[PDB]
């Protein structure tokens, strides 16, 4: 027959975006170990990480469709990852202002007769930022929560000049790839 | 940018089934010292063993697009390997007689940016087999070199009463679903 479909992931935006599918779904989530490799590139380490986090959830319902994903922010080959302290978030603004990177995202959708993982990269450009605007944003706590020290969306949409690629998965899913690669499942 | 084709297989008959699809591709001889896991399902063997062919060809090539793939062929959950007697292939063919089993082939796409991995299984059912044929068969020695002890081309042709899946799949590659996985890479 056909296969329930699930979530691994609790990520509020992942689950609005699924949500675009009006494919019934449930979200249901193990956590894994996200200790990233330092011999693998960004490419293949957010990959691994969304199949990893697809997996476990595979593991436990065998029977299902489930759909993992991960994001990464990296600038001239080296990663961000979400600032423990208001200070790293401001460094790593600081870090991000007036120039572009990448922001990468890969989805792994898992079965027991069928498996596809791929990431999609955006370039983002960011427009010269201030210290006032830098701590104006920390202090609404949005940085404190993603990768690099900002969100597309919101406030920080201010901060954005221009991307090349997809506003979607640089909110954390590629949905147009994701519809059509379930399409085959 | 477009990416190479590449077949990791020296499978003759995945050669020609490729060939179908007339896209240009090349092929890489390897060595890979696969084993199946006692703790894998059918389903879940053949599926790594594509896998790892793939990818043994890939991590030396990663700027292409590199095709694995695996049959086995499955009676009751058992699977059956070349026989490497005479009496053995015998043995194959009276169990394989008469009744159904199941042919289940494995393809795995792997490039940097985009990975896939699908089985497709056929069920293939056989003619009451008679001593005679059995042995005459062998003594052609055509089934001495095929996992089951038959080849559904050639003489073993004789041995199909129908199948209910791939003939394609059955000789080493569901081109079909290939070729419609490659339009997502
Ligand atoms: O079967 C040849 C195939 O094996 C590889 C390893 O996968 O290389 C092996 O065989 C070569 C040819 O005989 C040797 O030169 C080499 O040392 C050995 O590893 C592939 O490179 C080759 O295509």
């Amino acid at each position: 027959m056909t296969k329930p479909l699930i979530l691994a992931s609790q990520s509020p935006r992942r689950k609005e975006l699924l949500d675009l599918l009006q494919l019934p779904y449930s979200i249901i989530v193990s956590e894994v170990e996200e200790k990233l490799n330092r011999n693998f590139s960004p490419e293949e380490n957010v990959q691994w990480l969304a199949k990893q986090k697809a997996k476990a959830v595979a593991d436990l319902h065998p029977h299902a469709i489930v759909i993992g994903a991960d994001t990464m922010v990296c600038l001239d080959g080296e990663c961000l990852g979400k600032p423990q302290d208001q200070e790293e978030a401001a460094s790593m603004l600081r870090r991000l202002s007036g120039r572009s990177h990448s922001v990468i995202t890969a989805v792994s959708i898992q079965a027991e007769n069928h498996s596809e993982t791929f990431y999609d990269k955006t370039e983002v450009a960011f427009w010269s930022l201030s210290e006032e605007e830098i701590w104006t944003y920390i202090e609404t706590k949005e940085p404190m929560d993603k990768a690099g020290a900002y969100g597309i969306q919101g406030r920080g949409a201010l901060f954005v000049k221009k991307i090349d690629g997809d506003y979607y998965s640089v909110m954390g899913l590629p949905i147009s790839k994701t519809m059509r690669a379930l399409r085959h499942f």
